[PDB]
């Protein structure tokens, strides 16, 4: 096992993709996934909500606790170099999908037409990055990289971007 | 104001869809979209969940409150014929669209070559019932129909069929 | 792009961006206390005002995202036409309206001309923040603007779609 | 349609439906106490066990909704296969497998043969666990995925896996 399961059940719908919860307060998706129409976040009206953007990586710091269950999780600015980390991936159709990933660099890259930042992974699934049965898809935009520090486990950050070309993928970083 | 925020915040997404919390522990919506591969439905195994399937309409009672923020609400079979519900279609930019729709008889259509059934709905809107500002998607499917029986809101059954070419659409009713 | 990004707050209520440079919008919803519209001086703005229809053509394309729609002056006599409200609660509202004949009739103390319709629609009732939202139809496969909602008489049944 | 829906358990590991009517898994996976497989008697089976690999046809196609997939004995060297781990936990684990050549190795005081491979992942739980025995090994050949053989074992290290193929290949004798 990959990712236990009080990691994937962290992992919820989001706008047009998902997103993380790091802690009962702290919850991390992809800028390009929030609902720009909506007016509250899991029942929270926007202004109460700290966003913090970093590129496409989005911090929301809730005013009070929303998932009581979950416990508070280490959050690294990235992985080191060469780290192994697992693109926790859910699906619609209820699929678990850990995609191991090969974490780089961190650069930019125009993958859309838009030019998005963020630490370079390479997919270590087989098939390129843009895969329904071997990769990612766009609407696995803001599923979390974690990997093991150790005993502990930790986010790296959230899916971003697969470019269409290889097996390179950007995980949006702090 | 067709539906207040407290009945917007019972719209959640849902596999493939969406679905309605009528109580803390009643979830509604409909059978094409619930994830078939998910162990789990809100974080509780789908085996402690209670799972009645009329037609293409699904409820769930769940074994513990998970909604406690929203009261029980009234769940009929359907509306009176010539009723005037809203179908309140959420959709993952946050936008929501409550459309008009006349209730009509129940019956059966063939939509995308399967059978389905339920009561019938001319939209109110003025469009297509397949039109993609104006009227439904295929991924709106699960979204409440909702009308007002005097002073009590009174949820009806679950959009899951849309016909191509006219204003039609589906409710999923019991 | 979607459609109901067309229709943008404005002063009082809303307006409908018909071409990236052509904004229809209700006289009575215009801001008073103001000089600009989205980024230009009044007077380098064509401002033209049928009655309570106003049309705002700018020097420069702001809406760049968006094509140019057909405006025409009403509906056909009869044509059941879609009114898109925008509402500040996020919701986005088609309601089904029969557009009939030209209509002047005093609303709210004050003459208003225009094309009138029926809307055919608990609370799915026109407010007053929803004035300058438009409205629109399908011929074949155009969707035609023919106005945008500038009154509503009392019991939210008739409405005045100003034109022209 | 899914590849992974290809994929079911069996006995106490996996095994993958090349086509409607053709399983392929690991022999040892395969539960000993066997009277039916899919609900057909095993005399109305076509069962080819070579080695650790098993080759199920039978007589009437049983998964209608799957299209025929072509069965490979191996890849080529240097293909990134990808072994499809299913888990009973519901987690879709698909592994980069560089392919090498065929090989036998030593386990349990007996020998598995197919063609070998390692694992992108080198040496955080990403690698191979026993109950994956029978997931299939695919690379994508054109736009085609192709099957080459189920996984039946791995190295100490979980690095080195054995893809059992349809079976070993050996020298032509001409004339």
């Amino acid at each position: 096992g990959p990712a236990p399961p009080s990691i994937w059940s962290r992992i919820v719908n989001f706008g047009s993709g998902w997103g993380f919860w790091v802690s009962p307060s702290l919850f991390i998706t992809s800028t390009h996934v929030i609902p720009q129409s909506a007016k509250e976040f899991f029942g929270v009206p926007i202004k109460q909500i700290q966003i913090h953007k970093s590129g496409e990586f989005c911090r929301l710091r809730f005013p009070k606790p929303i998932r009581t269950d979950v416990t508070g999780m280490i959050l690294e600015e990235g992985a080191p170099e060469g780290t192994v980390a697992t693109l926790l991936i859910k699906r619609p159709t209820g699929e678990l999908m850990p995609l191991a990933a090969r974490m780089g660099t961190h650069a930019t890259m125009k993958i859309q037409g838009r030019t998005v930042g963020g630490q370079m992974g390479m997919l270590l699934t087989g098939s390129n990055a843009k895969s329904m049965d071997l990769g990612t898809t766009p609407g696995d935009c803001g599923c979390p990289y974690i990997y093991k520090r150790g005993n502990d486990y930790v986010v790296i950050g959230v899916h971003t971007a697969a470019a269409r070309g290889g097996n390179t993928v950007i995980c949006a970083t702090q």
